């Protein structure tokens, strides 16, 4: 049988989504997977923590009742979830660079601006921000008002970074 | 049995139509073979990806909801489906060097032709280019006119490689 | 079947508290985990002792019967079990430095109150030590009576962290 | 359930002959052992395939509708799978020559005689063609009609190993 | 469950008492644990030699037939139960050095006494020689004849070590 | 369930005794925990081999039937079991040299005289023979027909080791 023994990834704590997101990912994944129940789970939590996350743990180990608050803590005190005026000073800080590709640019554009809450931004604003913000090498071909949707802009940006 | 726990392939987001098919075709099979629902399959997607390609799921994940329209938006972004002039002109950017066998030859292009619209050649025109593009070893003993269909040329071929 | 057949957590008499004390608590918590009965667990003890305390456990087995008993000699003869007003002279003993991460200050006094008899200090008691210790950065702007629930000292003490 | 998910074998397409034999010979090895279908095999056949060839099994599926056939044209595009008078006119191509132990000769005689069709050479024969290649300081000790079994020629050929 | 497969610890003929007898300990723990029977576990037992003693272990095969018989064959090799002078004169040949706690001393003392026949000391002569042997931290404060029974000189020795 | 899929140790044909019987020792154990049938496990014999031995293995595989036989012949062709004149030669090789334990030269001598036919020598010639190799640093101090066992030697010997 066996229940949270071990695993094949554990936790350190180091302030950063991606790898608290990949963490509890698979801590949900191998929970369904196995048939752990939930009664069992929350007992079996501190042997995954090794770093100082479990003087942490140590210290709110009372605050918990049932696995959805104790799973629900951990995204609240490591992942900061950000408020509105900080991301919006961020994405207008770094123009973008010479001898970048677009296409990585408008892929971490969109990752910085999707942590806005949901309903505030159609495809309409989101489009004119990235045509506004790049260097003068694309904005001399393609003007706005030609690209109606968001896979246009990227689809002329590619021949243009053929020919170069 | 499973609900896709962990498997060996992975994707990285190199751009090159060869790697990006590889991913899909293994996902795919793998899907097929195990018996994992509809979907549960994508519960366990970003499992999969570990690079600059996170932060493109991180932002297009509102966009996709079916396991096909998940599937068509992986391939859009990352193999374009290139247009015809560019392999027009790329099946003759390069001849047959020499001490080189057949079959990585042929099965190259084959793959490389392959991304044409289809309909648009018949058996006889593709034919036509393999012969003429191939290393002077062997088109002074195999001419125009014997071969028809498209495996007496490697039949044909394989036997003068084994004469050398 | 199977009863502490191995694992990772050995115990080997460094005489320091938080080597014991991590490897009662992992102990403790794998008993309740996996479902060793009371009565069996004192037969397969030894599997784990393996270093100088093996010599040890040799001289005083006679004087353990029960499970409890034979943890609190295990706790006695390496940990001298602190009592509270050492842990009272200690948490006073170092205030907080500069350049500090107000996040690493509150686990550390958590952590180093939570060792105290449950039951005897409320959440209103606990604040105001800390309140106390905090650097004179962080006590400008935020002043006691602003905050009632723990989580506000944080979620005060982040906003000028960032505004630096 | 399961088949097929993941081994150490797996197969690249190297132009070798040994390479393509040991793969094609794991793989009806473990067919047989794990008890895998015949019907049930050829849906779960591209898992193996993550190199260059995965490109190949795109363009020459239609050509199999049965694991035999399969199997035949894998072995048919990467290997010319050597006829018996190539096998006849190479192992007299080489001799004995000093300081080498018996065993390995003998071993690889006989791995390079084993791939002849099974029923043609019984006992007798193969016995002339090993003692003609044999080093002469073996044969001037151990002459022909001594020997009968196959052991015998190993059996008298460590002791003049050891007389040295 | 379970037939000797294989397990942690393992022997390398040191030839010193602890290490052998932590290695007997470990084993006659073990085979009490998993339930293997008396007759199968000597057919598993040379799994576990891996040294010089697998030549030891070599010469004398034909020896024991019993669990027992082999269990003190293995003793009697190499922790020979060396005579009461050697003991007698290994107990005054150190004296204990300074910044050193009394546990491990203690510890030592005990199980380097243990080796003598049994039944030829009471509890009153073990007493004076470990109030001999200690530093002239511990005997200004602690005189003779006020402890009697041996744990109370470790009870009246930590006192005065957390005192400092 | 499972069957010769991998193991934790393979075969490389090394020429040692030691090597092959671990190898062969474990492979029991092996297939009685696991609880494979006889059928299956000649079946699922070539997944071992990896070295040499597998080009050895395509040589001699139509003269195996059953599983016994098949494991009688890894023995018969890897072990030499060699014969009587060569043991006896090599006993009275090396005589032993300055600066060396008693204790490990006459387990060297025991296990090598360990490998002739049973029955042949009782423990009143070894004993002889051991005398008999000695320098004269030991014969000095012990005679002959004092030591009547085996044992009382290494007895007699420890002590002129310890005064040296």
């Amino acid at each position: 049988k066996g229940s949270f023994s071990n695993c094949t990834v554990r936790f350190s704590g180091q302030r950063d989504h991606d790898a608290v997101d990949e963490f509890i990912n698979a801590v949900e994944t191998y929970k369904e997977v196995e048939g752990i129940s939930d009664k069992d789970a929350l007992k079996g939590l501190p042997l995954l923590f090794k770093s100082i996350a479990v003087v942490w743990w140590k210290g709110v180990r009372r605050d918990a009742k049932t696995w959805s608050d104790a799973l629900q803590l951990l995204r609240d005190h490591f992942s900061p979830t950000k408020p509105s005026y900080q991301i919006y000073m961020e994405i207008f800080e770094t123009k973008q660079s010479y001898d970048e590709v677009i296409d990585s640019f408008i892929c971490k554009q969109r990752a910085l601006l999707a942590k806005l809450p949901e309903g505030r931004h159609d495809e309409e604003t989101e489009l004119d921000f990235i045509y506004g913000l790049m260097q003068p090498k694309y904005r001399e071909s393609i003007p706005r008002h030609e690209v109606k949707t968001f896979r246009e802009l990227l689809d002329r940006g590619r021949t243009v970074e053929r020919t170069r």
